[PDB]
Formats: C-alpha cells, sequence, structure tokens
C-alpha cells in the first residue's frame, strides 16, 4: 500500500518530485515504466514498436496491481496508465497526488531526446495538448490530491504534498 501514487503527464515531474517525496518519507520510489523494463528485459520503446500500445498497456496493468499489492513507498505511475480501466480501478482506496502541468511547460520540459513513443516530433506540442485534454479528466477522476507543478520550485512542491497529506480534507 503506497504511501502515495502521483499521477501525471510526462514532465510533470513524476520522477524529480517523486525522489524528493521518497526521501522525506523515508522509503523508496518505484517507477511503473522502469518496473515494466525490469519485468520484461525490454525497453518501453521496443514494447511500442514491436507489440503496439494496447500490449504495452496490459504489461502496465499487471505491473501497476503487482506495484499497488507490494510496494509501500512513493509509486509514480507511467503517464498513460490511467487510460486503463483496470487501474483505475485498483487505485480506489489509494493516496493519489495529480501533478499538474500547463502544455507550454509540460512541453518545454519534455523537449530534450528522451524517446517517447507517444510524444514525438513534429507538432509534439499539439500531441501534448491531445494527450492532455483526454487524460485530464482522468487524472481528476482518481487523484485524491492534486498539485500545480506549473512554477513551483520542487522542493515547495514536495512541502505542499507533505502538510496535505498530513492534515485531513
Ligand atoms: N517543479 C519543477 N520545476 C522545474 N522543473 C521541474 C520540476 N519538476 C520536474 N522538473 C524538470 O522537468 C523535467 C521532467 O522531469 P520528470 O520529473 O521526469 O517528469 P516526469 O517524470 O513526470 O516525466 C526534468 O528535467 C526536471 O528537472
Ligand atoms: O504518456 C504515455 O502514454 C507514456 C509516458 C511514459 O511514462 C513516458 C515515456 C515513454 O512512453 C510511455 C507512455 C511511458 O509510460
Amino acid at each position: 500500500a503506497p504511501k502515495a501514487v502521483l499521477v501525471g503527464l510526462p514532465g510533470s515531474g513524476k520522477s524529480t518530485i517523486g525522489r524528493r517525496l521518497a526521501k522525506a518519507l523515508g522509503v523508496g520510489l518505484l517507477d511503473t515504466d522502469v518496473a515494466i523494463e525490469q519485468r520484461t528485459g525490454r525497453s518501453i520503446a521496443d514494447i511500442f514498436a514491436t507489440d503496439g500500445e494496447q500490449e504495452f498497456r496490459r504489461i502496465e496493468e499487471d505491473v501497476v496491481r503487482a506495484a499497488l499489492a507490494d510496494h509501500d513507498g512513493v509509486l509514480s505511475l507511467g503517464g498513460g496508465a490511467v487510460t486503463s480501466p483496470g487501474v483505475r480501478a485498483a487505485l480506489a482506496g489509494h493516496t493519489v497526488v495529480y501533478l499538474e502541468i500547463s502544455a507550454a511547460e509540460g512541453v518545454r520540459r519534455t523537449g530534450g531526446n528522451t524517446v517517447r513513443p507517444l510524444l514525438a516530433g513534429p507538432d509534439r506540442a499539439e500531441k501534448y495538448r491531445a494527450l492532455m485534454a483526454k487524460r485530464a479528466p482522468l487524472y481528476r477522476r482518481v487523484a485524491t490530491m492534486r498539485v500545480d507543478t506549473n512554477r513551483r520550485n520542487p522542493g515547495a512542491v514536495v512541502r505542499h504534498i507533505l502538510s496535505r497529506l498530513q492534515v485531513p480534507s
């Protein structure tokens, strides 16, 4: 039972915030993207490219379930995990922190040479806004807490999370 589950588009800060957040709570960080790659011995890009997204979502869903059952620290889901309904159902009852980012900032923060099957040029920004439109509702439905990561330098993001995790709502 993770202390917290982080959800958000790529660029929202799931590894930046999830590392600072897991240290602060004195527990480990688990990223389901890396967990997929450790389970399968394959890169994320190879699974998309070779087996298709539908088969990727199935490994993901099973990895997420396994992490929700097993992990006691901070768990960050890959950006599209929430599109699988059985991920959304497994998330019920958990502490879910939606990292909210704008398009322009998400795009800016994701502009390096990381391989992203669903977020490649040209028109990468237009893709990101399609991902947002599609997924923002899904993140809102599963989240038990929403945090703007736009301006906030990370340590302030984390501080906000901690004090919100401690008090009732
Ligand atoms: N609160 C923040 N402020 C500024 N930059 C951030 C913040 N959170 C993450 N970043 C930066 O944005 C990029 C994407 O970070 P990452 O944490 O991997 O996002 P995700 O893991 O959701 O894709 C990194 O270069 C990181 O330094
Ligand atoms: O937003 C996505 O669908 C994905 C985001 C990632 O977390 C990031 C990089 C590679 O693409 C897939 C799928 C990963 O799960």
